[PDB]
């Protein structure tokens, strides 16, 4: 049987959804700062609509659980949970450095990509991912670092692996850098709903009255 | 007769309530030192106790402050989720309007000088006077340093009474109610009470219009 699934990201300035259908991958993005709260149901409304599918046709709902913004990041777990409890059907928290890494794969072809999101107080956020079947795959674990401290699993003098994410305006700090790196790149719903394809698959998904694998500072 | 659903997580408790065929039922409770919000959980339990399908609510009141932020901001967001996937209206309450409503049925005063400890030494304020059995608010809400609030009504002509946290400062205010309840919290009871009120006169909102109060 063909998934059904729905996905939402409010982390960033960005807000965006995306759903799968029938293998068929639709997606919509809009920067709008502080707008989420107010944006976010319209644009899934939007979404199902365009596609032709009712809520009660999705099987499950991923969304990016940071890091990233407090509010951001908050409000969508809020929603999902909401939306999940009513459906009862189980949520996926899919983490935005991922998320990054996923896009930067689609986007610039990188297999291994270093995912940093700025963090506040002069730290950022860090996880370096590697293209495993398809799916961005972190290797290690995820930190928040000074720029200092920040590593790479592989060769740093090797010349493939991309740099991702606004944590990356710290790069003078690091004690290395890519070759080349985006410092604007932002997660995008549509890299999320792959990342909730491998997983959902996997038989991840969690039920919205369950204590959430999403821990915030 | 309406199903009505009513959360209220503003502070360091969290509370479900449930209007159906005329009859009342509220769950409260603590959340401790390590524990996280209780909300969806007691939301099930709540209407598995009722022996209510979620599907019959008509529509879902909540707090939507002043008090705290995280309480305010992941608890608003599920009730937009909530509400969205129900096709369901939202009935937004102040928490201060719920202290007074509170303090209405736990002592019977009809003037409620409402005050939420707010940040930085001032509190979020408000004053309500009861209506055909609602109490409504007089004037506006404000936040303020302790010093500076003031009541609309005549303090002389008749008794009214302090509500809420922000009466930990009674001693730096202007003027002085002849009975307080400073660890008065709102309750999802009397959020329900007023939601039914405001469903009554059809004010309900949609899912996207859900905004906490600042």
């Amino acid at each position: 049987h063909m998934s059904t699934l729905l996905a939402l990201d409010t982390s960033t300035e960005a807000c965006s959804v995306a759903l799968l259908h029938e293998g068929r991958a639709l997606s919509h993005y809009e920067v709008i700062p502080r707008l989420h709260a107010q944006r976010l149901l319209p644009m899934v409304r939007d979404l199902l609509d365009e596609a032709g599918v009712a809520l009660s046709a999705v099987d499950a709902i991923a969304f990016g659980r940071g890091p990233g913004a407090f509010t951001g990041v908050r409000i969508a777990i809020g929603v999902v949970q909401g939306l999940a409890f009513a459906l009862q059907r189980p949520v996926l928290a899919v983490s935005d450095l991922a998320i990054l890494a996923q896009r930067a794969y689609r986007e610039q072809g990188a297999e291994r990509v270093a995912a940093a999101i700025d963090a506040r107080m002069d730290e950022v956020y860090w996880g370096c991912y590697q293209l495993q079947q398809g799916e961005m795959r972190l290797a290690g674990s995820e930190a928040v670092l000074p720029p200092e401290r920040v590593a790479v699993p592989w060769d740093a003098a090797a010349a493939d692996w991309f740099g991702a994410g606004t944590g990356w305006g710290y790069v003078e700090r690091m004690p290395q850098r890519p070759v080349a790196l985006d410092a604007s790149l932002l997660p995008h719903a549509e890299d999320l709903l792959s990342l909730a394809g491998f997983a959902w698959a996997r038989g991840e998904g969690v039920e919205a009255e369950q204590a959430l694998p999403v821990y915030l500072r």
